[PDB]
């Protein structure tokens, strides 16, 4: 399965504003992958943000962003999204999407080490 994840979106945003991140999947059967968002802030551990399953209806969303960040996938475009609302300075980070084949994966899966494929990352900088 030739798999690649290509991210789009991000950049500068004002505190209180909104951004939507994109993660385009190339390869066979998007729906057999658990897809996750992680972020890396300076001096902090890599943080799980949100994840969903190939055909799942109930995503897993970290407490630190619950009520502000939402996730979905568009199967026609084979693309995963992260909608980030009510952005705060502490949301500044490099954001990555990751994919894991659902044969043998855990659910939920908040450990980055268990994801096999990774996007190139996009930097989100929240200004005040």
């Amino acid at each position: 399965g030739q798999v690649q994840l290509v991210q789009s979106g991000g950049g500068l945003v004002q505190a209180g504003g909104s951004l939507r991140l994109s993660c385009a999947f190339s390869g066979r059967t998007f729906s057999m992958y658990t897809m996750g968002w992680f972020r890396q802030a300076p001096g902090k551990e890599r943080e799980f943000v949100a994840a969903n399953r190939g055909r799942g209806l109930s995503p897993d969303i970290a407490d630190s962003v619950n009520g502000r960040f939402t996730i979905s996938r568009d199967n026609a475009k084979n693309t995963l999204y992260l909608q980030m609302d009510s952005l705060k300075p502490e949301d500044t980070a490099v954001y990555y999407c990751a994919a894991d084949l659902q044969y043998g994966s855990s659910w939920p899966q908040r450990s980055s080490a268990e994801y096999d494929y990774w996007g190139q990352g996009t930097t989100v900088t929240v200004s005040s």
